[PDB]
């Protein structure tokens, strides 16, 4: 997509050599955002092929709550795999967090319930947030969250998102990133009865693994598709109530599929 | 400034007429990003005076974490009186998550010393957070926090800070969120023996309030002057043995000052 090739290039242009906690390095720059106006079309990736399989399992996944990986593997999505413990846990990582936030005293918070009744109910509000981000629980989790806190907005009939996203790799996580948000907006859109507006996403360290460079050099010499639709299939009674089954993309026409390694 | 200026230009061109919590009308637009050089100079708004002396007083009150107003008036600073309950207390706002956020064991985290120590043992660190985004405490807060997450990122010696801001009236609260945090950071740094680099700020739902018209159009009829310069008159030996006395802004020739109402 242009916006997302534009991010590459700045990153070629103007990231600093940077380490990651592994010691691998990268080219980083610190603070970026780009907005895409979901009615444009869906906005998957069309430089390189991208699948959504393992991320629309992921999102149903993230909105059921349950933080064990035995969903995935049911569906053999193999993503968090590397995470998880002998019995399949990842600590209170991200669904856990959307779905059962812990409080001080005993509760357990439903940050996407919350959010659902208030952009029914009061959806001029400037407090519609889902966080994932819970300072207690981190040093539980697997890993901590790289997407770590979301906003939604109405205007006009139409629900809006941003993200902030703490780390990104731009070129193997990004655009799973924002296919994942955009499906989200969707999907709240429609449960709604409301358009989809935008989704905003905005970075802190913002990042090229070098060894993705020559990937990065490919894919910026491919001009961009076409965006796909969405197609959502069937109309849920709740957003808790999606399956993978109800949602297909049309009109998709990528460029080939590139492959990126990771180091150990 | 610059860019101030142009984020007043583009709500009022591209605002939607939207309404806050109280009924009050305001355009409004979702998403918007500023960089901010700090090496550049103090960002803090010429076109109209601004005066600093609550912003600094409110910070320190922010740093030490205690969140009744008795500091406050002790200094008959007044920005917090509206929300304070008959003994001063405002409930767990800002201060209480930055200093004690708590957790389900009965913990109270240190965010800020977290933080200084990430910025002086692992510097590369994608996760050098503050956030004040507390869901479980959210209902005891006087109000949910408008200011609500913050990052760090050091690069080639230079310590830089994104915000999210959820909420922002662009007129009376931004030049103030800036400062406030261009503070903190030159702070930071100091304390870190790192130079300052970008404050990045980014925001949510982004309002002219449409009784603040009258004086954004005389704001945007000025031109910007150069920045100031903060000075750091002393080094304490921490974070939090910083003193009112110790900030200067030298080279501050603003235009004269413009006030601004609010309804009830």
């Amino acid at each position: 997509m242009k916006q997302y090739l534009e991010l590459m290039q700045k990153v070629l242009d103007e990231g600093t050599q940077k380490n990651d906690r592994t010691g691998t390095g990268t080219l980083s720059i610190f603070g970026h955002q780009m907005r895409f106006n979901l009615q444009d079309g869906f906005p998957l990736v069309t430089t390189k092929r991208c699948h959504l399989r393992s991320i629309i399992h992921e999102l149903l996944w993230f909105l059921q709550g349950d933080t064990n990986i035995a969903y995935l593997h049911e569906n053999n999505v193999t993503i968090w795999d590397e995470w998880a413990d002998e019995n399949g846990d990842l600590g209170p990582v991200f669904g856990k967090q959307w779905r059962a936030w812990p409080t001080p005293d005993g509760r357990h918070i439903d940050q996407i319930t919350t959010v659902l009744n208030q952009l029914k109910n009061d959806p001029d509000s400037r407090r519609i947030i889902v966080s994932a981000w819970n300072v207690g629980e981190l040093d539980k989790m697997a890993l901590a969250p790289c997407h770590a806190f979301f906003q939604f907005y109405v205007a006009d009939g139409k629900l809006s998102c941003q993200l902030y996203q703490r780390s990104c790799d731009v070129f193997l996580g990004l655009p799973f990133n924002i296919a994942s948000y955009a499906l989200l907006v969707h999907m709240m859109a429609q449960q709604c009865d409301l358009e989809v507006g935008d989704f905003v996403w905005t970075g802190g360290d913002t990042h090229l693994y070098s060894n993705h460079m020559d990937q990065t050099h490919l894919q910026l010499s491919r001009e961009p598709r076409p965006l796909p639709k969405l197609i959502i299939k069937r109309k849920p009674e709740s957003i808790f109530d999606y399956r993978f089954e109800d949602f297909e993309i049309e009109g998709y026409d990528p460029h080939p599929g590139i492959k990126a390694p990771v180091a150990i």
